[PDB]
């Protein structure tokens, strides 16, 4: 699973790019959603502030 850290600035540019719509909008930041998570790495790399972290 990754995470999505601190970082977040909530510009929500990532919940479409997520292969297996893992990712939503949550109260301050996205989440993942780590029991459909694959580690693609997609969200990382649209992501501008690079929030989403490998855990
Ligand atoms: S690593 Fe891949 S599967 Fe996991 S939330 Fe990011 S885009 Fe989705
Ligand atoms: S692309 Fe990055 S900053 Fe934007 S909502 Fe996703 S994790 Fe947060």
């Amino acid at each position: 699973a990754y995470v999505i850290n601190e970082a977040c600035i909530s510009c929500g540019a990532c919940e479409p790019e997520c292969p297996v719509d893992a990712i939503s909008q949550g109260g301050s930041r996205y989440v993942i959603d780590a029991d459909t998570c694959i580690d693609c790495g997609a969200c990382a790399g649209v992501c501008p502030v690079d929030a989403p972290v490998q855990a």
